[PDB]
């Protein structure tokens, strides 16, 4: 499981990146929010996620809130 920073989130649209020091930037749908409630996100953020790859590319999946 790795940790990393909401670099930024469209609450509107559901999408943003997470950056992590080391890797590239990673795309977070709202989809891949853990948690209760509605799920976003806000810059500054810190998040625990996996990174889940398809024929589309990586994308963060399991995000969960806090730190």
């Amino acid at each position: 499981r790795l940790k990393g920073k909401v670099k930024w989130f469209n609450s509107e649209k559901g999408f943003g990146f997470i950056e992590v020091e080391g890797q590239d930037d990673v795309f977070v749908h709202f989809s891949a929010i853990q948690g209760e409630g509605f799920k976003t996100l806000e810059e500054g953020q810190a998040v625990s996620f996996e990174i889940v790859e398809g024929n589309r590319g990586p994308q963060a999946a399991n995000v969960t809130i806090e730190a």
